[PDB]
């Protein structure tokens, strides 16, 4: 009885580190959801802050390729604060479902923000306008980084980046770097959010706020934002959106959820007026189709450390 | 960022394949458990038969020497039948409290049946009759095979074991094999449940069952029973028994919770007359300090394998 290890660079080295990759395992794992192929309990919360917590979300994906596994992330806001650790890290276990044993071992933060940065990607291209060419982005911490990254490999029409963080130091070094990344881009560092997200037509937030700040009136007609970070958002927005869209209905205790619109059983955005908001929890089946997409090329490219269980 | 993974063959190396070291640490987590400094969330049961599944079993302990973890524990009732490996598999991941950061990456089949056993050893010291001589074991399974060998180790006023199985081969073997490691004691295969039942002082059941088949009247006055298997006992014992005794109340849905047994908060057996019925669903804190007590020696003697994180 073997399994794959396969750490950060491990998962890097296997392709781990480029959207696409998330984007197919996603748009087949969202395809699954719609279809209702897969089975995903409530997820519990471990709490000994809001971002104090170690959260395990176990999900399983039908099929013929049918998989299963967990996501154990833990989370501790002083991290990367009082010791300049990532905020966020954890394990992805892959399970064989014939036998319910264990056949893989991943690192999972880097496989977490990813796939996230898919999720706002893959709506993007429902709900966001054709040749969308500002982007705005609240919160220069790791997420945000990798919504950034994601939405400029996956958009070559995006022309503008609108950044802000409440730390303002925080906001200068990830716009410093980042224009040196994409020179050809402008990227604005904006002194309040209010700026910053009246100036996008695609906003994402990427916070890790407890209360909302994000007004209605601040957003552009057209508009379309993908509330990462959940809690950035004001009621009124929920209230006033043209088009509200989750991942998941059950989990988030409605236009649709994010499986209708790649399945095309519902329509995304349908004028370049609609103010469109996404609320995404977050779905276990999008890390662990993500994990055994990338596991499979690793055992191709024979990358990775191979365990013993007994 | 490094954790130590150990297999099941280094967790052996580090004393995993003898009940004292779980017996100390759950005599710790049981007391930290009744003094209620621990997290304990709901396992949530992830389904795609009753012993098909896969559970996530997270906990916290809290104090100095604090710890977080989670056992992701799968199942398949047909895993020995058609595949010749065991029913249950899984990892046990542990976690830092300070940054809830993966430290270890364990396999959990063997701690989690030495810690089941564990549990009976215990209960058996306040429920049980000091001195008992006969133990009556159902299933000749994994669990009821440490179950055996963890009341051997811990009580050597054992003289006869009685032991049934529903599959008439699992019973010749196990007795068979029992026979040769202890000749001093009488392993006596009987031809139905009921004839082992009534012949035990201690009865420990260790099945798949999905329907009760235990029987008030075949149990002996002064016994104690360890239904490990929950599902063995008829409703008439919970009612008929003169103290009912579970792990955890709030996780089973009464004389006392184990962990106030073992702080003498609540008196156990108080004559050898009494029938006591212990119901034990198994907790997660059972797991993460087993599992952390081994971790810990393994550091000590050097054991286990080192992974990166990143
Ligand atoms: N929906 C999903 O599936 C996921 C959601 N999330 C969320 O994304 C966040 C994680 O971000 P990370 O980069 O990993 O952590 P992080 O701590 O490194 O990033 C936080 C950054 O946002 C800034 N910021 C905080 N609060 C703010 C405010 N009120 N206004 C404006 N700007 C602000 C902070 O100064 C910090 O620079 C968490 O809230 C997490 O819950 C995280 C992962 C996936
Ligand atoms: N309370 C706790 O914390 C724990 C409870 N359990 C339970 O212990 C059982 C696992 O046993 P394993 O040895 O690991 O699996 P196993 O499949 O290897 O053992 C099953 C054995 O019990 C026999 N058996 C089944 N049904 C029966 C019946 N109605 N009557 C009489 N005899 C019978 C089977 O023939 C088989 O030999 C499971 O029911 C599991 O839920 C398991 C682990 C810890
Ligand atoms: N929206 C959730 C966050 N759930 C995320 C957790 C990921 C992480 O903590 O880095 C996930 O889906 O993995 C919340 O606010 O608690
Ligand atoms: N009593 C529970 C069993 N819970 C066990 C699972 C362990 C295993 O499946 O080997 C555990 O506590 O780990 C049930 O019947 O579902
Ligand atoms: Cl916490
Ligand atoms: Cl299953």
């Amino acid at each position: 009885r073997e399994m794959l290890y396969l750490n950060r660079s491990d998962i890097e080295q296997a392709g781990g580190n480029h959207s696409q990759v998330y984007v197919d395992a996603l748009t087949e794992a969202l395809t699954a959801h719609a279809h209702n192929d897969f089975v995903q309990p409530l997820k519990p919360y471990l709490r000994q802050h809001i971002a104090d917590r170690i959260i395990a979300m176990p999900s399983h994906i039908g099929g013929e390729h049918a998989i299963s596994g967990i996501k154990w992330i833990g989370s501790k806001h002083d991290n990367p604060s009082k010791r300049n650790m990532e905020r966020a890290s954890g394990v992805i276990i892959l399970n064989d479902p014939e036998t319910n044993y264990p056949i893989a071992v991943m690192e999972a933060s880097l496989i977490s923000s990813m796939r996230t940065a898919a999720v706002s990607v893959i709506a993007a291209k429902h709900l966001a306008k054709k040749g969308f060419k500002d982007l705005t982005i609240i919160g220069c911490g790791l997420i945000g980084d990798k919504q950034l990254q994601s939405m400029l490999e996956q958009f070559d029409h995006i022309e503008r980046v609108f950044v802000y963080d409440q730390f303002s130091e925080a906001c200068a070094r990830f716009v410093d770097r980042w224009q040196q990344q994409r020179p050809e881009i402008n990227f604005i560092a904006t002194e309040n959010a209010k700026e910053a997200v009246s100036n996008g037509e695609v906003v994402i937030t990427c916070t890790v706020t407890d209360q909302p700040y994000i007004e209605y009136d601040w957003l552009q007609k057209g508009a379309f934002i993908s509330n990462i970070s959940i809690m950035d958002v004001h009621k009124e927005v929920f209230i006033k959106a043209d088009k509200v869209v989750v991942d998941d209905w059950s989990q988030c205790n409605l236009h649709a959820e994010l499986g209708q619109l790649v399945t095309g059983d519902i329509p995304g955005r349908e004028d370049d007026d609609e103010i469109i908001l996404l609320n995404p929890m977050g779905m276990a089946i999008e890390d662990i189709s993500s994990a055994y997409f990338i596991y499979q090329q690793a055992q191709q490219q024979n990358i990775g450390t191979t365990l013993n269980l007994y």
